[PDB]
């Protein structure tokens, strides 16, 4: 729960547990981005696309090394906040990266003169580029990986960000997470959506379906308890829908499989922040690694039997192999229907 600074000979590298930004030493540009939330994915390269700062045609190199301050000094990188200084000595970039777990950045830029900044682009071509109202967006459909950069040049925008004085960016740079752009754009994020849903491969069967299960999630997660007490909530509401279904009652199994398969994945799915920046609920992190939670289930599952033995051995190879979000769904499963018949 830092963020680490790792340096080498060609770059300084700096880690969080879902971000990972290479930065150069010369141009003072990010050479490589990668997401680190499902393995490690590289989803940004330079082309020319990392924040040079050029005197129209002529990029500037730093006239000293940069310098790396921040938020807390643990001998091991920093705590909140990471800033690299660059010093083009008519131009100064100032890269801050904080941990929000956010996949959010700030390029603060001065300058004396105007001067070009180049953009970065993930995507492959410039039909998932948009230059929309106040804000640059570039999407990479095989990546998943949006570009937002806020250059409030809004439709006199040029494809570089013209820098006289000083300016402030905000780039979101990660995965393409609705939970996420509306922390990062509070204000705009509504006029932004219906600007990017229209790209190419922003959505698919992801409108009223998905986001209807992060409605209710989202809805219910604040503030509804912590993140584990208000999981259990949607299960009352499996309950309430489906008891009907299982008062008057084979299909037992099956439809639980559709909810196992649609909670699993949208556990995180668009939320891993709810693990980090997020927080403890009872003895767990949530997004597990099963645990005496799902293992007090397998007596849990044995105490159904004992309630008004063998399916306590199915439990845990499926859920120690399982989040804890599935091995308190599971939990919570029986804990219902205990109390339904006594």
């Amino acid at each position: 729960e830092p963020v680490v600074v790792v340096r080498s000979e060609k770059e300084i590298v700096v880690l969080t547990r879902f971000e990972e930004y290479h930065f150069d030493l010369e141009k003072g540009i990010l050479k490589d981005f990668y997401t680190l939330v499902d393995g490690r994915k590289h989803v940004f390269t330079y082309g020319n696309d990392g924040f040079d700062v050029l005197d129209e045609g002529t990029p500037l190199t730093v006239i000293e090394e940069p310098i790396v301050t921040g938020v807390g000094k643990v001998s091991e990188g920093f705590s909140d906040e990471v800033s690299i200084v660059y010093n083009y000595g008519y131009v100064k970039k100032i890269f801050t990266i904080k941990n929000n777990e956010n996949y959010t950045f700030f390029v603060d830029i001065e300058s004396s003169k105007p001067v070009d900044v180049t953009v970065p682009r993930v995507s492959v071509d410039t039909s998932t580029d948009r230059y929309l109202e106040n804000y640059f967006a570039s999407f990479n459909p095989k990546t998943r990986t949006l570009v937002l950069l806020k250059h409030d040049e809004g439709l006199l925008f040029e494809g570089t960000l013209k820098v006289n004085g000083q300016k402030r960016f905000i780039v979101f740079m990660g995965p393409n997470k609705r939970t996420l752009i509306k922390k990062a754009f509070p204000e705009d994020y509504d006029v932004l959506i219906k600007a990017l849903v229209n790209i190419p491969g922003f959505n698919k069967w992801y409108d009223s379906v998905f986001y209807g299960l992060v409605w209710f999630f989202w809805w219910l997660k604040d503030l509804t308890k912590n993140f584990g007490w208000a999981i259990m909530l949607f299960t009352l509401i499996v309950r309430l829908i489906l008891y009907p279904l299982y008062h008057a009652q084979c299909l037992m199994l099956l439809i639980q499989l559709p909810i196992f398969m649609l909670l699993w994945s949208v556990i995180r799915y668009y939320v891993e922040e709810f693990a980090y920046s997020g927080s403890f609920l009872i003895w767990k992190d949530l997004s597990a690694g099963g645990f005496s939670n799902n293992w007090l289930f397998l007596v849990i599952t044995i105490v159904a039997s004992y309630y008004t033995i063998i399916m306590s051995v199915i439990f845990p190879f499926l859920f120690v192999g399982l989040p804890s979000g599935l091995f308190l769904y599971y939990a919570t499963n029986t804990l219902i229907q205990l109390a339904v018949t006594y």
